[PDB]
């Protein structure tokens, strides 16, 4: 079944920018109450216990219209948050380079440019939701989904993703939401996001 | 213009359910950029100036296609907020009495059969919401709305409401919303309750 990835660094690995605190609920509690749910939804279904979560979501016209909620939003749950840990590294920051650089040079015209353009996707989901860079057929793009839904129900690739529901910001920042889109470019980790962009391409 | 509507006691009367330092800021902060935001909104628009919020939210469709979504979102705050402060009280707690009372044991069966299932639909609602308690056409009924949704968008007037934004909740309760709903109730206006239901059957 589905499983709690460990983190690949210390809690406090990302102060000043995210607190250690927020880290800790944000995994322990929030991302492992998703995977429970996911777990517990799938029991009675042998039929999809050995599917992978991309299957899952972009199938959901066909799993049973009993569990196709709790799928929606436990399984973007989980597949939001997983993508977003490895996104993050103390040793983050700085801009991209080689291909990705390329890419988003092309797309967005600068660096400075697509930052703006993810930074204002960000600030102007209403509510609870994600704000992404994905792949679509080959193409960049900037969209925004609520709740947890995740790209992949469109068929979009997420290489990038910014979790703008409050939990993930409140303790620290309360309702600044722009200073904490502003603190999160300091430990992006492009060199994840270029290996996912290298690969999403195919 | 619309503004920011004065609290009947300090921030710090509905301890220790709810926190001073929530209070504060959900009020000076959030409550007050919706108020804000719907007077910018508004601004140049001198036609619809006068007309209250009620008359804002039943009629969206007639507004400007480029307003809109600013005032469903930032008329509904300003809506939702208003009444959140009203039923909450530090005299607060206990059971309705009277009309109230009757009503709720006559459609719920028991007041602790309305608490159970009106939890349920504020722990149900998933991302950010309300939970309400509403008269539509006479009768009482529980819902929930996505984000700042208001049920007057939907004719239904509500008499009383929770708030599940994670702000809502998060300094105190961080992730257990079931924790906050349960403390809610210790606070409830019933009085208030009973003379919003008294004028919704008008
Ligand atoms: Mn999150
Ligand atoms: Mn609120």
């Amino acid at each position: 079944p589905f499983e709690l990835p460990a983190l690949p660094y210390p809690y406090d690995a990302l102060e000043p920018h995210i607190d250690k605190e927020t880290m800790n609920i944000h995994h322990t509690k929030h991302h492992n109450t998703y995977v429970t749910n996911l777990n517990a939804a799938l029991e009675g279904h042998p039929d999809l216990q050995n599917k992978s979560l991309e299957e899952l979501l972009s199938n959901l016209e066909a799993l049973p219209e009993s569990i196709r909620t709790a799928v929606r939003n436990n399984g973007g749950g989980h597949a939001n948050h997983s993508l977003f840990w490895t996104i993050l590294s103390p040793n983050g920051g700085g801009e991209p380079t080689g291909e990705l650089a390329d890419a988003i040079n092309k797309k967005f015209g600068s660096f400075t440019a697509f930052k703006d353009e993810f930074s204002k996707a960000a600030a102007g989901r209403f509510g609870s939701g994600w704000a992404w860079l994905v792949v679509n057929n080959g193409e960049l793009e900037i969209t925004s989904t609520p709740n947890q839904d995740s790209p992949i129900m469109e068929g979009k690739t997420p290489i990038l993703g910014l979790d703008v529901w409050e939990h993930a910001y409140y303790l620290k920042y309360q309702n600044r939401r722009p200073e904490y889109i502003a603190a999160f470019w300091n430990v992006v980790n492009w060199d994840e996001v270029a290996k996912r962009y290298s690969e999403a391409k195919a």
